[PDB]
DNA sequence: TCGAATCCTGGATC
DNA sequence: TTTTTATCCAGGATTCGA
């Protein structure tokens, strides 16, 4: 014991000089005190028995930058159950048995969502036990839990408690919610000594957030050529750094060859940037100054791009060398979990958002490449192995490229990373850095918690995972699943508003819209507007000229006319489904629970049937023969643990080792003795939804939506105040104006990310509140509402492309398209509608709409009052000006999720997964897309578009078909080499063979496993055509090599091409141009020439042929 | 000996 | 002690049937 306590005191008295030496003061002195909290983490401090116990301690920053500590002493707990009248003997027997461990026992009744018929309002008694320090909580969780896991497989004393709860909430998770205790608000704290506990009471009327300092850095260093860093060889070169709009520059005079003046780098006006230059004679001295600087000038964040990778365990290893220590100077350390933490000041790396939160694609998770999309300009770049030439040849342009990253840091960081986390902390009970690093499912939970703990529910325990369970006919399922999001690709090739196009249209479909115009126009009104249709005057004219088009469509239904491209988007579908059916993790029931519900009367309204789809995947064999399998591991021995260890028995392996080794059998044994692995059985099943149960869930998802959309509301008003401000031209009120618009767009943002996360979170393994059902339901729910609006639009019109929740389509030029009205209100003199939406709306509305919605209404009366409701609308996007779709090479077949759309200007509305935008993808590939999408513009018919497309493919095949006859060497390695990643390490692909594992081994035999050492590599090779016969994985050449000094290349060429006398090691002589002719060959075929034998013209490129499918169906219809 | 189906991985679209 | 799902493309290799 003792060496625990004094390993606690020791480290609490460590971090509390640490944080007063960064001016975090505890508070001393009776008095109050008003503040911003910053930050909290826990601590133990002494009570007045002189006795240890759990506190946790709160940091808040002041307006004048004063900075204060408290600490707030709370203890822990958790909830037992015991059976009939027993709390008071367990009660008695636990605190005589746990004497001096346990502080307090006392009998609380708590509403349970899964106690039979609780709907009348019973509610069970369960104990809690409170414990002086989480220490002493574990010991007794301990003791307990192996009879409770006795009594819960059946179903003295000891042996009668049943259940326990809650006993694995953090402790200050568990604090933040029973208090009530949020970061970013502004807090007055009254203290009065150790004779009482200090108060913390929020007030709302502050609304500006203080200015924290924050600090940016960035370091080069040396290394060997051609290879990657390592602490115990390579110097540090350069530091640079930020601090709020400063910039500073320390410089290594060993390696650089001058003294570096002060000068000003500035991307644009918006980014100041200027810097201050600091030589150092030594690595020592330039470590030195850096500590000096920070202990100065003391930030609250420090920032830095993937410096958890790098940059910390260098500048860490590097001042070791030299006699300093990292955590006794600045106080960082390397956690348990690989990443670095302080007391005193939080870290953030911006690549946690960038990765997260931002939707970039992998391609552009590159620093650079998110500053070029996030702000605008481009840095400048250097290449790696010239920097160390570089240092020596001329400094400045070296200090320059240094610069740049530390600047883009900073203001990337500043403008995007910093108003959302400090909004998205307003609502979630957990630490910042904790809010950044958590997944968004952890950030959901912790809301749900909040939210149950106020009404009195008590948190139900997390998901146990079946292993190997058995489908209810007996046979194993290596999976369950539901059916999930449904797609289409119904059309290929050019549309454009520019050419005409043939329609043919069923005149009943027509018939039946104009018989019920009016419904559809006072529906959109009414219902969707919240406009009555009384207050409008115009409506009449409107009507005829709406039913006197569709009469003169319905009359001749096929025609030529240009089209109309429009996108149609459910907003916020998923959300909507939920609001709209009441679905709830706990409201799903089963037959034994309606026939104990006293409600369950006849003539009751309350269950609500909805279907989904169920698809396992099982195993051929028979329950008997897995029994039998099972049988043959009684007798079986297994390996030990380790090496050292005994050989085990059945009973010695967990539950996860006995798993798989089931699995190993039976699969094995199924292999031979039946024809194929496994069978799929799709199931439809029917699930009730009960109408009356506890709607905490439901209304706090409706609380998100509607702040979402006031919070937008907000926004948009404060940005027309904002130029307006910019009008006036007077600076404060411009950064007043500004700051509440940032405040406003971060709100709406951190909204929106909590709106998107309810959704994933119900089927996280291990979640409190999990279910399958649900997620089904409202998949197949959606998959419904797009298949109507897909078998509607087929008779209107053609739809081109169908996804999870919209459609692209054509509608012919003389459709009603949009209508003004006009109206007497004084905010709203008009209003513009869209007769597509309308068209749409109305049908969701007969159908989805639900009848059985219910509320209590009365509390004390068990009166419910039965409503209507129905959330989800259709809106309109566009109309555009150009569609591009791809086809298939293979007959039967189209592509789904790829198209180009532009817009009426021209400019690029949409390019959606072409490899033009992939990470590691051909660079020749990627220009070729590029050129042809901008191609198709161009030309003012289909033979004149065709004809000018094929320009651009001729280019390059007379590129390939001329060896790059003219173009400058230097250009042809990055035109012809790949860049593919590789996710693990090298080892842990076993067996498997690949391209990118295949030029691993190969850059290992050239230099060594200090390269391998690590994952997340990439590999850059070309092929080669020598090995004349070997397969692909085989002919991977690393590009390295072509920079390697001679004798080692002409070596290891000379080794890998088997060609002893080869004489020629120029690339033009080694490249399997055929392989990349045929690469070329394969997209232009499926961008140009199959859509262009889908649109009865000719193939527009000669050299190109047709698959030979095509070139029958072609040479039979001639 | 020759052709098709299944499998695995890295990365995108909703 | 942790951890959001499902549907789809392109490339390369291995096994079974005619
Ligand atoms: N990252 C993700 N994780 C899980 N499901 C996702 C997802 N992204 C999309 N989905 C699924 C679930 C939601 C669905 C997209 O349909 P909505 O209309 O709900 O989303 P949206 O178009 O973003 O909203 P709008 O801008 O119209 O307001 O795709
Ligand atoms: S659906 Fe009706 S009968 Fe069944 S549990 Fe709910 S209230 Fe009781
Ligand atoms: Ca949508």
């Amino acid at each position: 014991s003792s060496v625990s306590a004094l390993k606690r005191l020791e480290r609490s008295q460590w971090t509390d000089k640490m944080d007063l030496r960064f001016g975090f003061e505890r508070l001393k002195e009776p008095g109050e005190k008003t503040g911003w909290l910053i930050n909290m983490h826990p601590t133990e401090i002494l009570d007045e028995d002189k006795r240890l116990g759990s506190a946790v301690d709160y940091y808040f920053i002041q307006d004048d930058g004063s900075r204060f500590k408290v600490a707030l002493p709370y203890k822990p707990y958790f909830y037992i159950a015991t059976r009939k009248g027993c709390e008071r003997e367990v009660s008695s027997f636990l605190s005589k048995k746990f004497q001096g461990k346990i502080a307090k026992v006392e009998t609380v009744p708590k509403e349970d969502l899964d106690l039979p018929n609780h709907l009348v309002g019973l509610k069970r008694n369960y104990i809690r036990l409170s414990f002086h320090t989480v220490e002493d909580l574990v010991k007794v969780r301990k003791e307990i839990s192996p009879a409770v896991k006795k009594n819960r497989e059946q179903d003295d004393q000891l042996d009668n408690i049943v259940d326990m709860r809650e006993y694995d909430v953090p402790y200050h998770i568990r604090l933040s919610i029973d208090l009530k205790i949020h970061v970013a608000h502004w807090y007055n704290v009254r203290y009065r000594g150790n004779a009482f506990p200090v108060e913390i009471t929020r007030r709302d009327d502050l609304v500006e957030r203080p200015d924290p300092v924050v600090l940016a850095f960035a370091i080069a260093t040396t290394k060997l050529p051609l290879k990657f860093p390592d602490a115990e060889t390579d110097q540090i070169m350069m530091i640079s750094y930020m601090i709020d709009g400063q910039g500073y520059l320390i410089t290594n005079r060993e390696i650089v060859s001058e003294d570096i003046e002060d000068f000003e780098f500035t991307p644009k006006p918006e980014y100041e940037g200027p810097f201050c230059v600091f030589n150092e004679p030594d690595e020592a001295h330039l470590i030195q100054r850096w500590f000096e600087h920070v202990q100065e000038t003391k930030p609250t964040i420090m920032v830095t791009y993937n410096g958890d990778f790098f940059d910390w365990p260098f500048v860490e290893a590097r001042a070791a060398v030299h006699g300093l220590s990292m955590q006794q100077e600045i106080g960082f350390q390397k956690d348990s979990q690989g990443e670095y933490k302080a007391p005193q000041c939080i870290h953030m790396d911006c690549l946690r958002w960038v990765k997260r939160d931002s939707y970039l694609p992998v391609g552009s998770h590159n620093l650079k490449a998110a500053a070029k999309a996030k702000l605008g300009y481009d840095p400048v770049e250097l290449d790696p192995e010239d920097m160390c030439r570089m240092a020596t040849e001329q400094p400045q342009t070296l200090a320059t490229y240094s610069v740049s990253d530390a600047v883009a840091t900073y203001y990337l960081y500043m403008k995007y990373v910093h108003p959302f986390i400090f909004a998205l902390c307003t609502i979630i009970p957990m630490e910042p850095d904790e809010v950044l690093r958590k997944g968004s499912g952890t950030l959901c939970e912790a809301l749900l918690m909040v939210q149950a703990f106020h009404a009195n529910i008590i948190f139900p325990n997390k998901q146990e995972q079946e292993f190997n369970k058995l489908t209810d006919d007996g046979h194993v399922l290596d999976s369950e699943t539901y059916v999930g999001g449904h797609v289409e690709a119904l059309e290929s090739g050019v549309f454009r508003s520019d050419i005409p196009c043939r329609f043919r249209m069923n005149p009943a479909a027509f018939d039946f819209l104009l018989q019920r115009v009016e419904k559809t126009l006072r529906h959109a009104l009414e219902e969707e507007e919240k406009v009555p249709v009384e207050q409008v005057t115009n409506f009449e004219e409107v009507c005829d000229e709406i039913k006197s088009k569709l009469a003169s469509l319905k009359d001749v239904p096929s025609r030529i006319e240009c089209p109309l491209i429009y996108h149609l988007d459910v907003g916020a579908m998923y959300p909507n489904i939920i609001l709209t059916n009441r679905l709830q993790p706990s409201a799903m029931v089963d037959e034994a629970t309606c026939a104990a519900c006293d409600f369950n009367k006849p003539g009751a309204n309350c269950q609500r049937k909805m279907a989904w789809q169920w698809r396992g995947e099982f195993m051929p064999a028979s329950r008997s023969e897995y029994h039998r399998i099972q049988h043959q591991l009684e007798s079986e021995k297994f390996p030990p643990l380790f090496p050292e260890g005994p050989a085990r028995a059945f009973h010695e392996l967990s539950r996860e080792e006995q798993a798989k080794y089931e699995k190993r059998r039976l699969a094995d044994y199924c292999r031979k003795a039946y024809k194929k692995i496994h069978i799929t059985k799709v199931e439809e099943r029917l699930t009730t939804i009960c109408q009356r149960e506890n709607s905490f869930y439901v209304d706090t998802v409706r609380a998100f939506r509607d702040r979402r959309y006031e919070f937008k509301g907000l926004h948009k008003v404060w940005k027309k105040k904002l130029s307006a401000a910019v009008e006036v031209g007077d600076a404060a009120e411009v950064k007043r104006c500004k700051n509440m618009e940032v405040l406003y767009d971060s709100l709406q943002l951190a909204h929106k990310c909590i709106l998107n996360s309810f959704y994933g979170y119900v089927m996280r393994k291990g979640a409190r509140w999990y279910s399958m059902e649900m997620a089904g339901i409202v998949c197949f729910t959606g998959a419904n509402i797009i298949t109507q609006a897909r078998e509607l639009i087929e008779q209107i019109g053609r739809p081109l492309e169908l996804d999870t929740d919209g459609i692209w389509c054509v509608l012919p030029n003389s459709f009603p398209e949009n209508f003004v009205f006009k109206t007497t209100n004084v905010k709203k003199p008009k209003v513009t509608i869209s007769y597509p939406g309308a068209m749409l709306n109305i049908m969701v509305k007969e159908g989805f709409t639900n009848d059985q919605y219910q509320e209590l209404a009365e509390p004390s009366s068990l009166t419910y009052v039965t409503r209507s409701e129905n959330s989800i609308f259709f809106e309109v996007d566009g109309p555009y000006l150009a569609m591009i779709l791809p086809a298939s090479k293979e007959e039967g077949k189209k592509l789904k999720k790829r198209y180009a759309v532009f817009n009426e200007d021209g400019s690029l509305a949409e390019l959606k997964g072409f490899e033009v935008k992939r990470r590691g993808e051909l660079q020749l590939i990627k220009i070729f897309q590029s050129s042809v999408f901008e191609a198709f513009l161009k030309g003012s018919t289909l033979e004149e578009v065709y004809g000018s497309v094929a320009k651009v493919a001729d280019y390059w095949l007379d590129v390939l078909y001329s060896k790059a006859a003219n173009m400058p060497d230097s250009e042809l390695f990055e035109l012809i080499s790949e860049n593919r990643s590789m996710s693990r390490k090298l080892e842990d692909y076993g067996e498997q063979k690949s391209t990118s594992i295949s030029t691993a081994k190969r850059l290992a035999e050239f230099l060594g496993d200090q390269m391998v050492k690590d994952a997340g590599l990439s590999c850059r090779y070309i092929i080669s055509r020598k090995p004349e016969g070997s397969p692909v994985t085989e002919r991977a050449i690393p590009l390295a090599i072509f920079q390697a000094e001679p004798t080692v290349r002409k070596h290891f060429l000379r080794k890998w091409l088997k060609s002893s006398s080869l004489q020629d090691f120029d690339i033009r002589a080694i490249l399997d141009w055929d392989y990349y002719i045929e690469r070329l060959g394969s997209a232009i075929q499926k961008i140009i020439t199959i859509p262009a034998a889908l649109q009865q013209v000719k193939n527009p490129v000669p050299r190109v042929k047709h698959p030979d499918w095509l070139h029958k169906k072609l040479l039979e219809k001639n």
